């Protein structure tokens, strides 16, 4: 909306890839996010010039509340910093949600477990990602777009044929052997509150219908996030390094960071 102020940084070269090893645009014109494709500085102007506002929500239910302290202590230290965060923990042990300290800007909301409309008036964008992972570097708004998905470390390299997608017709996630773009991983999607509500109502809904039918997609939610990706192509999609397992996968030349990973 606003226009930028007189910056300086490195002309953009046209004769010249950002990545020679990896596809950084979809079919469909959408960015890929790699390390080597984005300024953050132009990014980050552009959405505190908007004074956005990201919600970040994740599940810590019985035992998974131990791994709070750590995803929350290093979101502090990774993620969107310098921009409005608005953490959404839900839980069915209120009282065991550990003590972190917040930068400025930031705040944290503790929702017990056992409306939507909320989101809407609170936060621009929303991030749903899972609790069991540390932030290990920068996690920004590169990544903020009106839908987005991750690509799944075990299948960034493997062609569709191979994808776990459901394969029964039976199941409203089906998605046959010819058909495909990337196997996303269900621990990390989002985009604007909007996209994101339509996602999950979208999917909450196919669920009760297999429900009904008496079947269970393979990889239950993670399955009908992708038939839904399929179907609505995603305006971002992010590379393996917001996504990652480094005891399983090690640390390959393609990903120059790991962002966000598994914990041990
Ligand atoms: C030692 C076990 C290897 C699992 C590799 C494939 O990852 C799994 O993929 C399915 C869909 O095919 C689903 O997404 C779960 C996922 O496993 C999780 O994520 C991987 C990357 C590892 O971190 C596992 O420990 C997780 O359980
Ligand atoms: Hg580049
Ligand atoms: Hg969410
Ligand atoms: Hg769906
Ligand atoms: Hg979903």
């Amino acid at each position: 909306m606003v226009s930028l102020p007189r910056m300086v940084y490195p002309q953009p070269k046209v004769l010249t890839p950002c990545r020679k090893d990896v596809l950084v645009v979809t079919p469909w014109l959408a960015p890929i996010v790699w390390e080597g494709t984005f300024n953050i500085d132009i990014l980050n102007e552009q959405f505190r010039l908007q004074n956005t506002t990201i919600g970040l929500t994740v599940f810590a239910i019985k035992k998974y509340v131990a791994f709070l302290k750590l995803f929350l202590e290093t979101a502090e230290k990774h993620f969107m910093v310098g921009h409005r965060v608005h953490y959404y923990v839900f839980t069915d042990q209120p009282a065991a949600v550990p003590r972190v300290t917040l930068g400025t800007g930031r705040q944290l909301s503790v929702l017990e477990v056992g409306c939507e409309r909320r989101f809407l008036s609170e936060v621009d964008y929303l991030v749903c990602v899972d609790v069991d992972m540390e932030f290990r570097d920068h996690v920004g708004v590169e990544i903020l777009t009106p839908l987005f998905g991750t690509l799944h470390p075990s299948f960034y390299g493997s062609s569709r044929e191979a994808f776990t997608y459901e394969r029964r017709p039976q199941s409203q996630a089906y998605i046959p052997k010819d058909e495909g773009d990337f196997y996303y991983m269900g621990a990390f999607f989002g985009g604007s509150v909007q996209e994101v509500q339509r996602l999950t109502r979208a999917c909450h809904q196919a669920m009760m219908v297999d429900q009904a039918n008496g079947i269970e997609a393979v990889w239950h939610d993670e399955s009908h996030l992708n038939k839904y990706l399929l179907r609505h192509k995603p305006t971002k999609v992010l590379s393996p390094e917001y996504l990652w397992d480094q005891q399983l996968l090690g640390w390959p030349a393609v990903l120059r960071k790991l962002r966000f990973t598994a914990v041990p």
